[PDB]
């Protein structure tokens, strides 16, 4: 990370072997879940993209996945050049390289450079689009390994409808955001998925109604118990 | 978040994902439990709508419990449109609009116009009216699985009077329901199911005086098991 | 919680979660129990009225004594209200009010209103009126919700007198009785509620003889014990 | 606690739940025991008599040895009564009262009428001599409570010489005597009461000899010695 | 190690004992495997060879790997001093020394010397090229006690596509090979030994397509039990 | 310790409890064991005489070795004696006296006074010269509790040779021998308790020119190197 001096100076404090402890301990408990991707946002504040490659290289897992997120990477910046191409000519005194996009990803750049495009007029901001460009890799690791399909969930004998409507809700965020889709479930595949003494609560309720009444359904039908729950 | 705060300025500083890895672990150990609605308005003391966002993004379960929270936002967001017209601010601090509902959610908004507004005087506080709306969706989810709670609880002799009347009022504390009504359950409901040797007693003490007394009677009951009186 | 010494650096910062659930785990634990009380202001330290129900209320727990604890907090917010005639006559701004019961319970004072009074010249401190006021109210839930009682403590069948000493101690603690009752249970209480082969002893000593004198009499063998931990 | 970072300045930290759970954690386990004594007096550094007090009250176990130290800093407040007059001639604004036995022990005191005497030029010892009186005070319980009589102290029948004199030091640090009978007790007790082989090689080596000659005698008595396992 | 904050000169202080502690966890648990590159590189910015020496005397175990590690130092120590890079130099002759390979392992310099040169202008970085020597032998470490041969790598019997090309990145992540060496293996050797049925598709689909439409191939094909699991 | 050493490098801080624990962890179980020494040291940087105290006198386990650091101490505390005829005041009006081996060694000197020298213009650096003699003792430990015992160990039948050649050279690390001995203990004494299939690849290479080789090599005699504990 940047330690800023009051006139804007940019002295580079680097990483703790603690602080990468902590959060490689994240992700040998939660992988790279929705949990875990804000949690990173945070942890890449004032971040340098040496400091985001670093933090990214010091997990040993899913080297696959982390690959599928180099890839990202990659790509975005084989379209950064593409968008924003490199001057020719010898530079003058006093002026400073547009980075290309093997220079925004910290590859063949200096940190002084890094941290120097940081200080420009205007800035150009290298760790802050670095870290735009994670989030859209660690979404592609999500999309990838979710195991469950939404046609696919279903309420059996003993299952309750506040677990089983939750788990299908935490299905569709990590399906592709659409409204026409996420209207669909609650007319269809919530409803019909059900367990069958379920399925008349959710038939009668149906497809128009207010949702705090949608999402509260079934209690006391069709799981254990008396009143259709273990808690 | 805003810091160092009552100052007459304000400096923001980044959120710990420290901090963010103990907000998930109150909702992963007891999920939106009574006790976790202070906790949050604690800890979103001086936070900004972007700071919201990532407290709310980072919560991976209880997905059922944000569509219902999500309703609350973009019902009281559609409702000031209706209310207000979006106008420019004074020219001289640098304000060029009001918010809307959306900047408000972090949804059409910058982190320096929500600053922006909150530094000024007199101030427009984005954070605070956005706290006092998830606050309210948060009280939602309380009562969504549970509604007459104080009704559904088991009642006998089984357990002491004091083992009860410390779950009754975890009930009431759950319960939202006005006063009166939590003062006729507490002479009603609570002493109906109480030992006939102290049942004279409780029902002048009622909710209408102290609690400490209610403990000096029944005595000599025994723990948990099968009784009908009292020693 | 209000940062340093009062009148010194006038600044309020937000209560860190560590802070909040260190103290949750021992209300869990070790329950209502002597030892929790100067946790309580070792925890509380630097507080608001606002910080104090924050606290309060996180628990999750124990909720008969939580309204036993708010009566009496209602009982001495109520006796300030009849003692006090308390100003309200027209009041200059920059000088500040005089605080009634509610105000220092945190229910009726903005939060720039409560350090106002904790930074004034001299500084009021409402959080440490507070303060008082649940520790008052600990006491008597402390004897409560004991697990001995001192009209039933003696010396157990082969217990040293030196271990049953350091229980009517933990206990005396507990017991919420003045000091010269206090004072007269060891001179009369504890010799005559040890076991016969130690009163033949105690009586002939008398109360001249001093506490070690007697703890040295009556002990288990010398050296070392069986156990791990110390003797 | 006083904390000091820049020369000739003094200021005040307040004290952690986290210090007070490792305090109480190894009070637990271990008691008051000499490797507790300059761990405390670490702990206690900087510390004012309200968190000495904080220390003191947070413990809550070993009540018979906690009550034998409020005995003796008391029997101590009794003497600084007997050998310094009271205070009580009348004061003002920029004159400050001569600290009573009781100011000192922070049992009639606020923290600004305590950091106050502390942080003067030339500075009032108020901070250390309470610590004094608790060092003094647990060397007092571990008089008591140690449990070996080093008189009758002998060496195991198969025990090696090596941890023979590493017990010996080991029980004899808790022992009451001046340190002219400590040494005696190591010359007389250590030679005499080791197995009968081995306290003819410590009379032909001699009494008055150096620990290395004496620490390397005797191998193979009592069938062969040993060494620590990390190779 | 050598750092400034926002003061203007590079001093010299020691590492944080707290540290130490953090690095004892990536030994203990991530010594071979690649994990502990990124860890170490982190660690060992700011770095003199003194700093860097203290690092590896450190390490208490694995002294088989240590002295691979000593003996990869020492024949990187004489290709180095024969090929001699270009770097900074003294101004002037007999002013301060000009570094051999024993003088950058830190064994013939102080750090009085090491200071003097990392300081200078041009400054002359000794420990960073130490450094490089430890990343390549260290490199090497987790290559040589890795135990997955890439080349003999097999796609298991009722294994899928998936979770072997996880395994097949990890594997290429400890190898030391060439970055258009390693290419080519992902496009040559990880589908040659590929199981027949997957592999035939993998023909099919191209050996050089892109990984996120790659590792879904091969789905359910390899037998009953692969359809049933959806593998 | 000294603590802000870019501010000053004069004003102190009491050692840690929490670096207490750390040095406590080690002292019971590696105290004897060669990394012992490089962990102290980093420890202990910066340290006054008292500190260094401090940590000896906190440890409660291994007595003897307690008094072993004691024993070496004042035999180097008595040659500061015999090398320096030093003075009682200042030899120089306008400077400090000269310490001795008893102000050096923490027994007639106030933390002030240690202080006092390290701060003082040129410094005297007196935990400087105490530091080294605990280390000469930790070294005399290190031999005391736990010699080498190299010519013991040999390559059982079924055992590894990487595994055996790891003990050999942490064994070799243990040894303070002169080179030419240990130089013998890899040409001669390896080669002759290593297994007959391993003594071959032994006699060929050389082990004082490569140890890579013969990781690789030998993988029969204790199995397949894959299968191994150490993984």
């Amino acid at each position: 990370p940047i330690v800023q001096n009051l006139q804007g100076q940019m002295v580079h404090q680097a990483i703790s072997p603690r602080t990468l402890n902590a959060w490689v301990k994240v992700v040998e408990e939660k992988a790279f879940s929705p949990e875990v991707i804000p949690m990173f946002s945070a942890l890449s504040e004032g971040a340098t993209p040496q400091d985001l490659n670093t933090m990214l290289n010091t997990v040993g897992g899913h080297q696959a996945a982390m690959q599928m997120l180099k890839e990202t990477i990659n790509e975005e910046a084989a379209e950064w050049d593409r968008l924003h191409p490199v001057h020719a000519g010898p530079i003058e005194p006093g002026q400073m390289r547009e980075p290309r996009g093997s220079d925004i990803a910290g590859t063949t750049s200096t940190l002084q450079e890094q941290i120097g495009w940081m200080t420009h007029n205007p800035p150009i901001p290298v760790g802050e689009i670095y870290k735009r460009w994670i989030i859209l890799g660690l979404n592609k690791i999500v999309r990838m390994y979710s195991p469950t399909s939404i046609l696919d969930i279903r309420q059996g004998p003993k299952e309750p409808f506040r677990d089983y409507v939750d788990r299908f809700y935490k299905t569709l965020r990590a399906e592709q955001a659409s409204q026409e889709v996420k209207n669909w479930m609650t007319e269809t595949l919530l409803v019909q998925n059900a367990n069958p003494d379920c399925k008349t609560i959710l038939k009668a309720l149906g497809p128009a109604a207010t949702l705090e009444e949608m999402m509260t359904a079934c209690q006391g039908v069709g799981g254990p118990g008396h009143k259709a729950r273990v808690l």
